[PDB]
């Protein structure tokens, strides 16, 4: 009864870290994936076979026979994975597709959904890439589908984007996220430079609650852990 | 017998301006798009209800059918139309949908083909868009777009990016182009505001046949015109 709050992408590493802390903090909780999270209060599915608008029209129309009256206080969109190449790649095209898809059709979704259910002065956090910042030429096509996420954050915070009044957009950029999947790739790492998922989902938490809490709309997070501390820094 | 240049939106007002001047200048030019330009001695139509991977497989097939082991001097992409919404636009992902397919899709098999056929010191020319400079919250989805072709222009232009060696990428952001559309829907406009196409196609012949007069590889070049004088601005 504490709110209510979407998750694109509860089934990743820190998709269900998120979902599983808002819910400890009592919130209602949707999740939006290729599968269902037993966990969630509503669970939304995602045909992966299914184009753009496909997919845009059965998730609002999912979202919508949900909600019903109610609004969401918050949408966290952590969806999509990597997939890398140069141009001489034989992959090149077929990756950069798949980035396309995986990290731009979500983010643009998820910022429909809240312009229709999100409240006044809620908030909308995307997933950028730090690596996106700069030149990629080893994996050009995740960079240019990040760079999208980047700009699509820019517009959305400007005057007459479609959100709410008073709301915010925040798009973060974890260097290294403490994941299962890390930990047994590279297991001699040290993890004193490792973000702990927890300090995203509090993060949330608090820029959910507290709206003087949070860094300008529009802002590009990239998120470091050095000696154990993590530092949130606006690029 | 000059060369050999690929033009990708060779039926376009400035594409077929640029086809038409290296044709004047001694060049065998071939036309990418999605009809024939019969001035142009080779035409490779796209289907453009095929996907990306199917889209890049045909296209790469008939150039290199049409080239037969030879290099071209330069590769210009000016592929790409226009549509608009916030949003909160019913059309908003629609748009965006049409957005990436017209200016990522082309850009990147502009760039496969480089990689493929452009010669040592050759150049490629990509057209972003100066709007995506900043935020574009009335027009989203062209703003994501774009700002992906300006990203994939700064991974290009890096080294091992897999063009070829000593090539150039230079990215065109015209203002206002002087064309029979803009001169029917604001007829009463100041054309000492207009840049020529000629100002564009003489530009690429330069840069093509003069490695000299180029801006440095990976630019975003701003292109404005007051008072009849065209200026060229690196950003």
């Amino acid at each position: 009864s504490s709110g209510k709050v979407i998750v694109y992408g509860g089934k990743g590493a820190l998709g269900s870290a998120i979902l599983e802390f808002f819910k400890k903090n009592g919130y209602t909780v949707l999740n939006i994936d290729l599968s269902a999270n037993d966990q969630a209060d509503s669970n939304i599915l995602v045909d992966g076979n299914k184009n753009w608008t496909e997919q845009e029209q059965s998730i609002l129309e999912q979202t919508a026979s949900s909600l019903q009256g109610s609004q969401v206080d918050g949408v966290f969109c952590v969806a999509g994975g990597w997939a890398g190449g140069s141009a001489s790649s034989k992959d090149f095209v077929k990756n950069a597709d798949l980035m396309i898809k995986q990290s731009v059709w979500s983010s643009a979704i998820a910022a429909k959904l809240a312009t229709t259910h999100l409240k006044p002065g809620g908030l909308l956090q995307l997933t950028g890439a730090a690596a996106a910042m700069g030149p990629t030429p080893s994996m050009i096509g995740y960079g240019m589908a990040k760079a999208a996420v980047h700009h699509l954050t820019s517009s959305l915070a400007a005057k007459d984007s479609g959100l709410p009044d008073n709301s915010a957009v925040l798009t973060i950029m974890p260097v290294t996220l403490d994941t299962p999947m890390n930990r047994k790739w590279m297991p001699n790492a040290d993890h004193s430079s490792w973000t702990p998922l927890s300090f995203i989902s509090e993060h949330l938490l608090k820029w959910t609650t507290e709206t003087s809490s949070r860094p300008s709309s529009g802002a590009l997070l990239k998120i470091t852990t050095e000696n154990g501390t993590s530092t949130i820094t606006p690029q």
